[PDB]
């Protein structure tokens, strides 16, 4: 209940939110139903229109105007915003050249630059192109600021998923808002968008900038507006808080459209009736922008310009149905569109398994517009897995489709023609970035970056403490010209041992075989040299990568890679080689072909052993430095060394082998030699966070052999390819992947074909940014460049996406 009986006089848009049942006048109270009688009449006034004409000049203060021409209106804050352009001769903010903003020109009693988020919905990144012409003031904005050319949204590329991970620096699946629909089985409860259990506070996870504003003592605009208050009126409540006494004002604000996203669903991403939401949304930046110099603060005020995801094709035609392919149909629930997600209809049912579902819906179709995943085996930078509310079956729907469950829920529920949703690296769902004020850099354009790393940079804006999220702090101070954020690399906790020969052949009981009892300080001399670490600057370019976790293991030296061998696991935690762009692939002789060795810097009681692969039916092996790669047969026997030896599935192999005889070589043609960092994962609970050993839930048989979920490598490189990667003097280049560990190839259609039909597709769906491996190793990469931290931190946030251009 809400006795509505009091009154918003004074109190229209009131920051501070009353207790029910006393009636409210904050920009929330429609959404509750809560509001005074008097709201819409005092706090909604509309008379008179937006803008100042020539004969409003100087007229009379008239209350019930929505905005006003009176005199009195610059000092009692609620002019119309082309007040001074109609009246005292002034020219938009839009006609104004730029000027660099090198300091922030506040008026008296303003402690810091005040930040504004204008966010737009659907706001798709090729508009700031392909719109430019009807958009002059988000055009002035993104040409004298700072702009990316894209910033890259969270999966899934929904409304709140997205605004709640820019608030917070965290993925869906931390913040826990992971999808405009949801089933949470531990409160037995749903969340959705029309509704009223959305806004209960158990949903929402994290810390939003404005509750890390607020716990600091900055003060904060709300950021939630009610749909029914106009856009004009948004602006002018704005305005109206920055009027106020310096200890009432906030420092923080957020502005929301719902365009281009409502017309978008409606007519297609670049449907001619998208020119005019468009020029709408550009004629409300030039309002505020022009507000902000009536009041003299469009030299003061930092203005983010920021849209949640694009907007792609997609009609009702375009739709595939579970119906015509489970006969079950109807003992599943399905949260259906543009991603699907799968559990079952009742708890009760026995009979239901995710297990004949997944494969009822895999490879079933020749060209089938959706892929079945157990959650845990979607690529994992898309970090989407690690949440009570996101269900063990999942879709990924390819870029244009949709997916549901039976016809009837299509034609009973063409309307749409446009749709967003769908994984996070699509072109369609870019959307954009831009930063215009005294702390952002002037006509710079920056890479484009992931929106995760936002709320880093907004706490920057505004002097705060980030709560601990998801961003990496520091990989986007080239985007401001102070205020930055000075890291320091995380201190290494564990130091490795350097083990010389200390094992007799004899002293090893393997079951490992090799036929290499072939024999001089020539080649000795050099050998030793060798195992010492002589081409340890060829094959470790960047300094080794830190251990950030208490553990045991040895650094490992070699002619052709160096490794980090952990005594715990039983095998290197990373194996880093250099490949020449002149360097030449070699096969395994014959004799080779099953030589396992034992290495003797490392005690039995800390190898792997044969027999345990001889034993276990279902796994085999493969080596993290690939024989392929050897400087010379006798540098081959070194590639192995049971302590380059790690567990693999034999369909993995296909896969592995690939790589390594393959695509290596073409990547050092192309790139002019890579350095290759290589390794296992263990992520059992799909947390995205390297797994402890007691969370390792399959070991190779008979043996304490963990077996990875997944396998990485980092492939560097010179930015500048006229430069070889061994002698790289400035900007570095990588590409790296995180592979699942699977005993089949169900995931690839393709894959009884041969491996150049499928494998590098594969692989480039499993792309990653060195900061995922990082999660998921407890490794800290490239300590040792001549490159400053935050470039490297850039760097380590990278992800090559293999889309076309935008
Ligand atoms: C992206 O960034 C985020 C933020 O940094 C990273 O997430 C953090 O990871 C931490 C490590 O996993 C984790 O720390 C744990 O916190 C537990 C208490 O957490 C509560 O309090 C915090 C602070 O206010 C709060 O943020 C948490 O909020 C979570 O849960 C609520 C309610 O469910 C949600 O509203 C909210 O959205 C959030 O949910 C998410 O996180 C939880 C895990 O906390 C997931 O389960 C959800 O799926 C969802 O994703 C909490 O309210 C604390 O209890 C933990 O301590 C246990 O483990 C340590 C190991 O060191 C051990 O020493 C302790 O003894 C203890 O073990 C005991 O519990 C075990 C399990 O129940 C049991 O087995 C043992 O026997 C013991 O009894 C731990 O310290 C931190 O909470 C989250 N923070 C957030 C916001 O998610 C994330 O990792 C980053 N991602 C990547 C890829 O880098
Ligand atoms: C939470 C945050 C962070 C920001 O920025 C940051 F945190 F990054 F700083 C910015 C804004 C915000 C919040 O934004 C808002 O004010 N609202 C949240 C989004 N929202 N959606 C609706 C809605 O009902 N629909 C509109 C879209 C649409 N299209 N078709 N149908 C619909 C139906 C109303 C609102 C109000
Ligand atoms: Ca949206
Ligand atoms: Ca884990
Ligand atoms: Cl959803
Ligand atoms: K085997
Ligand atoms: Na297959
Ligand atoms: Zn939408």
């Amino acid at each position: 209940w809400t006795a509505t009986s009091g009154s918003c006089k004074g109190r229209c848009f009131e920051l501070q939110e009353v207790g029910p049942p006393d009636c409210r006048c904050d920009n929330l109270c429609k959404s509750y139903s809560s509001c005074c009688h008097d709201f819409d009449e005092l706090c909604l006034k509309t008379a008179r229109g937006w803008e100042c004409t020539k004969d409003r000049c100087g007229e009379v203060r008239n209350e019930e105007n929505a905005c006003h021409c009176s005199e009195d209106c610059l000092s009692r804050g609620d002019c119309c915003t082309n007040y001074q352009v109609v009246c005292k001769g002034e020219s938009h903010w839009v006609d104004d050249d730029c000027e660099e903003i090198k300091v922030p020109e506040c008026p008296a009693g303003f402690v810091r630059p005040p930040l504004i988020i204008f966010s737009v919905d659907g706001f798709r990144a090729s508009y700031m192109k392909k719109g430019s012409k009807v958009m002059p003031n988000i055009e002035k904005l993104r040409s004298c600021g700072t702009h990316a050319p894209y910033m890259r949204p969270v999966y899934p590329t929904k409304t709140f998923p997205n605004l709640y991970t820019l608030a917070t620096g965290l993925y869906p699946e931390s913040h826990g808002i992971v999808g405009n629909s949801m089933y949470d089985p531990v409160f037995d409860a749903s969340f959705h968008l029309r509704g009223r259990e959305k806004f209960n506070h158990r949903w929402w996870g994290g810390q939003p900038l404005w509750i890390t504003a607020t716990k600091q003592g900055v003060r904060a605009g709300t950021f939630f507006w009610s749909v029914s208050i106009p856009h004009e009126r948004r602006i002018l409540t704005i305005l109206q808080w920055l009027s106020l006494p310096d200890n009432e004002r906030p420092s923080v604000y957020a502005f929301y459209s719902e365009q281009p996203d409502f017309s978008g669903h409606k007519y297609g991403p670049f449907g001619p009736e998208m020119t005019n939401p468009l020029r709408e949304i550009d004629k409300t930046v030039g309002q505020l922008m022009d507000g902000l110099k009536q009041l003299r603060l469009h030299r003061c005020v930092n203005v983010i310009f920021v849209g949640d995801h694009g907007m792609e094709d997609v009609t009702c035609d375009r739709t595939e149905f579970l119906s015509n392919y489970l006969t079950n149909v109807d003992d599943i629930t399905l949260v259906p569109g543009t991603l699907g997600r799968i559990r079952a209809k009742s708890i009760n049912n026995s009979k239901y398994d995710p297990k004949t579902i997944i494969a009822a819906l895999t490879c079933k179709k020749p060209d089938q517009h959706f892929k079945p995943y157990m959650k845990q085996h979607l690529p994992k930078r898309l970090h989407y897995a690690n949440n009570r509310r996101i269900e063990d079956i999942h879709l990924l729907v390819d870029r244009r489709w949709h997916v549901a469950r039976k016809p009837l829920d299509v034609y009973k529920k063409c309307f749409f023609q446009g749709d967003h949703g769908f994984d996070n690296k699509v072109n369609s769902m870019q959307t954009v970035f831009v930063g215009y004020g005294p702390t952002f850099k002037y006509r710079t354009k920056v890479p484009p970056f992931e929106n995760i790393e936002l709320y880093n940079v907004m706490c920057d804006l505004l002097g705060l403490k980030p709560a601990p999220n998801n961003g990496t702090h520091g990989s986007l101070n080239h985007l401001l010209r102070t205020n930055t954020f000075r890291p320091t690399m995380p201190d290494e906790v564990s130091r490795p041992n350097y083990p010389g020969i200390m094992y007799l052949q004899s002293e090893f009981d393997l079951g490992c075989t090799c036929d290499d009892k072939v024999e001089n300080k020539l080649e000795e001399l050099n050998k030793r040299l060798h195992t010492k670490g002589s081409t340890k600057e060829r094959h470790l370019l960047y300094g080794r990568p830190a251990v950030l976790y208490r553990t045991s293991y040895d650094i490992l030296y070699h002619t052709d890679f160096e490794s980090g061998y952990s005594e715990i696991f039983l095998m290197p935690l990373w194996t880093s080689y250099t490949i020449s762009k002149q360097a030449e692939v070699s096969s395994i002789p014959e004799h080779l072909t099953n030589c396992v060795r034992p290495d003797v810097r490392v005690s039995p009681g800390f190898s792997q052993n044969c027999l345990a692969y001889k034993n276990d039916k279902q796994m085999s092996y493969g080596f993290l430095f690939p024989p392929y790669l050897s400087s010379s047969p006798e540098a081959k026997y070194d590639a192995f060394l049971v302590t380059n030896m790690v567990p693999m599935y034999p369909a993995f192999k296909r896969v592995w082998a690939y790589f390594q005889r393959v695509l290596v070589k073409k990547y050092a043609s192309e790139r002019n030699g890579v350095n290759v960092i290589s390794g296992p994962i263990f992520d059992y609970n799909y947390d995205g966070l390297r797994d402890t050993e007691d969370e390792i839930k399959q070991y190779v048989e008979g043996s304490s052999i963990p077996v990875p979920t997944h396998y990485y490598s980092i492939i560097t490189s010179c930015l500048d390819f006229t430069q070889p990667a061994d002698k790289c003097d400035g900007p570095l280049s990588v590409s790296s992947f995180i592979l699942p560990h699977r005993p089949d190839n169900d995931e690839s259609c393709n894959s009884s074909e041969d491996e150049s039909k499928w494998v590098e597709e594969l692989m480039k769906m499993h792309t990653a940014r060195v900061r995922d491996i990082e999660h998921l190793t407890g490794l800290d990469f490239y300590r040792k460049t001549s490159r400053s931290y935050s470039e490297i931190l850039t760097l380590k946030t990278y992800l090559h996406t293999y889309e076309s251009e935008i």
